């Protein structure tokens, strides 16, 4: 399926353990990818002192347009010093692994895969 139904936990940004996918924008795109698939990828949403606090390459979920069965439809931009990689809508957050943090809410999404 070009689209697929997922469920993302939401974390705090001060209980994520494992702060980024990788070392370079493809890395970080192609983990991002795997660990949506696995279902081991969270969800930190980004306000003031978020993104300080994790590491780049940041791989960021956006709203690819405007909402089936109330999951948002989304698609991947990695972002490297101020360059970003893809081009798509409102950043709903930046995405983690996920290694067993306890989440504070679910984000519904139909991931463009």
């Amino acid at each position: 399926k070009t689209h697929v139904q997922l469920s993302l936990p939401v974390l705090q940004v001060r209980d994520v353990l494992v702060r980024g996918f990788g070392d370079s924008v493809e890395e970080v795109l192609s983990e991002a990818r795997q660990h949506l698939k696995d279902g081991t990828c969270g969800l930190v949403e980004v306000e003031k002192g978020v993104l300080p606090q994790l590491e780049q390459p940041y791989v960021f979920i956006k709203r690819s347009d405007a909402a089936p069965h109330g999951h948002v439809m989304v698609e991947l931009v990695a972002e490297l010093e101020g360059i970003q990689y893809g081009r798509s809508g409102e950043t709903l957050g930046v995405l983690v692994p996920h290694v067993g943090e306890i989440p504070v809410a679910y984000r519904k999404v139909l991931l463009r895969k």
